[PDB]
């Protein structure tokens, strides 16, 4: 009985432990590399200052995705707590109260008068940090046994803590009489001191019911702002990366119970303004990023190696960040407000292709496949570990077989991922182009793979190192590639027979700027070829665009020319993989969108290019729910198109393997 609470209690207050380590790993790696603007901690001299190393027995170390989530995470509270203390007038005393604080030490970076990066909050800000009996203990004790924290406070086996600038107050949120009446013995009723409410993801484990019972006991303190961070579902707990958060919450036996019910950003505005918060300002995560100047952006994508986009788009748009006011006074400056624009789009069901599952394992993902007349060949990518390995696939209207195809030649290209796999000499060969190890090391080597002999030869290696290239099979044999993370020239056409490479980027301003992982594919029918979606090296932008070339292949100069321009916010996707079905029906696969998530309706749509209409290739619930899904580092093959392979690591809430599809006639 009283037992099964006092577990599922000590379970919520464990999940502190995972979030003040990532917060950690932030403050050795990031902090140090940053400059004095989105610093947060420095002295005088310059020299960084660390508060979190009080609050972790260990050194820990994060995925590059994890790590670049937590600092957003930190900038989001800094950034809401700054916009209050500027624009609060002068005489007003202010109460920064931590709903569920964990071992945040949030109160002393910012009172500490060392660090000169949080100088307007030395005078006039104070602190309350609230959280069950138990974790206050021992954080606690640690600010007592602490000459660096203890000072800070002004001190020299309890579970509260008095000082004039910062207290700590013990109590269990799910009950709301106990907080009702901690609001009032710590005189929040005052109407000359404005309260600022921080819920970082801890009114997220409590009930809907119990959660919306603490905003609302705060909204009857007059001039309070309520800062809410939390996770988001906004496409049903079935969306691929919301089924992977919500169970890894289950394990832990901390399940998001709040996020059931407030699934969108939409949902979380009403539940303010029912609550008695009239006026609120809320985006989710990605638009903090957007929001982030060019200076800072620089900066954080020099900070460490980088090139889990995919994941990091996932991630963002299921974290909201809601700032609320219940008072009319305070103004969401141009600044700090987020922009809102929820376009439902209904697509036409396209009846000619449906969608199949395909039960076909592969296991691994951003290698590349091609087709050598029969036989299907996959070569590289990650499992999650990068291999060097070509595996042969044999596809029936039921499964796939695989089997691993051992080489002659003891010279063997290096395990890679973000390369390209290609068919030449007459579907007698592959080329292999690029790719990547690890973020930081792009390769330039390029390699051919014979199937007769079974050997590896490395043939003229790139100027520039290439990863997440683009490239497709033209008619006259030779090969196109394009963009992704490079130095060198947006489009390659690599002359199989002359054994050249050639710089191809047509004259067009789009070209200007590298385009990484972009869908492209090209029709030997219609002499046409497309280009779809695929990001900027900005990590930021992400292209809407669909581009139709011709390719001349007499022209020495300029071969490739741009046909026409279309635009759709569909076409905003990176990592994207796109396929002609038909000469007018242009399939397009997955990816992700720096705009919102994709759902059943349009995470495949199809296009025809003349008359620019499109039509959406529904997947049904039963395979939405039932299979993992995960269209990002995936591949096309056709014998009927199949998508194989392909999976993400969701943010440390565990990896999901995409298990296949198949799109069929109808
Ligand atoms: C994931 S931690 C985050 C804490 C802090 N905001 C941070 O990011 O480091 C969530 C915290 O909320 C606290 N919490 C959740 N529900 C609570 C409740 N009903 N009463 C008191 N504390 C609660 C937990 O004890 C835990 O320390």
């Amino acid at each position: 009985q009283e037992r099964r609470k006092k577990y599922a209690d000590l379970a919520i207050q464990g999940t502190n432990n995972s979030s003040i380590a990532s917060k950690r790993s932030v403050e050795l790696l990031y902090l140090p590399k940053l400059s004095s603007a989105n610093n947060f901690q420095m002295d005088k001299n310059n020299k960084l200052l660390e508060y979190f190393k009080f609050f972790v027995p260990k050194k820990i170390k994060r995925s590059p995705c994890i790590n670049r989530g937590y600092w957003l995470r930190l900038f989001a509270i800094r950034s809401r707590l700054n916009s209050i203390i500027e624009q609060t007038p002068q005489d007003k005393k202010i109460v920064v109260v931590n709903l569920g604080c964990g071992y945040d030490p949030l109160p002393f970076q910012l009172l500490d008068t060392n660090n000169i990066q949080s100088q307007q909050y030395h005078d006039r800000v104070s602190f309350i940090d609230i959280d069950y009996s138990d974790l206050l203990k021992i954080k606690i004790e640690l600010i007592k046994t602490i000459p660096e924290l203890s000072k800070i406070i002004g001190l020299s086996n309890v579970d509260f803590l008095t000082t004039p600038k910062y207290l700590a107050r013990p109590c269990d949120l799910n009950d709301s009489k106990m907080f009702s009446t901690l609001l009032n013995e710590c005189q929040l009723y005052d109407p000359n001191v404005v309260k600022v409410f921080v819920a970082e993801v801890s009114l997220a484990y409590m009930k809907p019911e119990r959660s919306d019972s603490i905003i609302e006991a705060t909204s009857k303190m007059e001039n309070s702002h309520f800062i809410i961070l939390e996770q988001l579902i906004p496409k049903g707990p079935f969306e691929p990366f919301s089924k992977q958060m919500l169970a890894h919450f289950k394990r832990n036996d901390s399940p998001l119970q709040s996020v059931l019910k407030y699934n969108t950003i939409e949902s979380q505005v009403q539940r303010f303004n029912k609550l008695g918060f009239a006026y609120v300002n809320v985006g989710d995560m990605f638009q903090l990023w957007e929001s982030a100047d060019e200076a800072t952006k620089k900066e954080l994508l020099k900070v460490e190696p980088f090139d889990e986009l995919e994941e990091f788009h996932l991630f963002c748009h299921h974290y909201v960040l809601c700032h609320a006011t219940n008072y009319k006074e305070f103004a969401f400056t141009q600044g700090f407000l987020f922009d809102r624009s929820i376009s439902e789009i209904n697509l036409t069901v396209d009846e000619d292709y449906q969608l199949l599952e395909c039960e076909c394992p592969i296991n691994r993902k951003f290698g590349d496949v091609d087709v050598a007349g029969n036989d299907v060949f996959y070569m590289g990518g990650s499992n999650p570990y990068r291999v060097n390995e070509i595996l042969q696939l044999s596809i029936h209207y039921d499964k796939i077989d695989m089997k691993n195809i051992e080489v002659s030649s003891s010279e063997v290209p290096v395990a890679r991922m973000c390369h390209t796999f290609t068919t030449i000499s007459r579907n007698n060969q592959l080329l292999l182009i690029g790719g990547r190890k690890a973020p930081h090391q792009g390769l330039s080597d390029n390699w051919i793979f014979d199937m007769k002999t079974r050997e590896w030869s490395m043939i003229k290696s790139l100027s520039h190192t290439r990863f997440r290239h683009s490239a497709c099979s033209l008619p006259d044999g030779n090969v196109l590639i394009l963009g992704g993370v490079t130095e060198g020239p947006a489009m390659l056409l690599y002359n199989v027979t002359e054994e050249i490479f050639k710089d191809v980027t047509p004259k067009d301003e789009f070209f200007q700027n590298s385009l990484v992982s972009a869908g492209l594919e090209f029709d030997p029918v219609s002499k046409q070829g497309i280009i779809l979606g695929g990001g900027f090296m900005d990590q930021t932008t992400v292209s809407d665009k669909a581009i139709i070339f011709k390719y001349d292949a007499e022209n020495a100069t300029e071969p490739i020319t741009v046909i026409k321009k279309l635009q759709h916010p569909l076409f905003q996707r990176y990592g994207s993989q796109i396929k002609y079905i038909t000469p007018r029906k242009l399939l397009i696969v997955g990816g992700t969108s720096p705009s919102g998530l994709f759902d059943r309706t349009n995470s495949i749509i199809s296009l025809d290019p003349l008359s620019e209409t499109l039509t959406s290739i529904p997947i049904s619930r039963r395979i939405w729910e039932d299979h993992s899904l995960m269209l990002a580092g995936f591949s096309l093959v056709s014998t009927t198109i199949h998508i194989i392979g392909g999976g993400a690591t969701c943010y440390g809430f565990g990896s999901v393997t995409n298990v296949g599809l198949k799109l069929i006639a109808i």
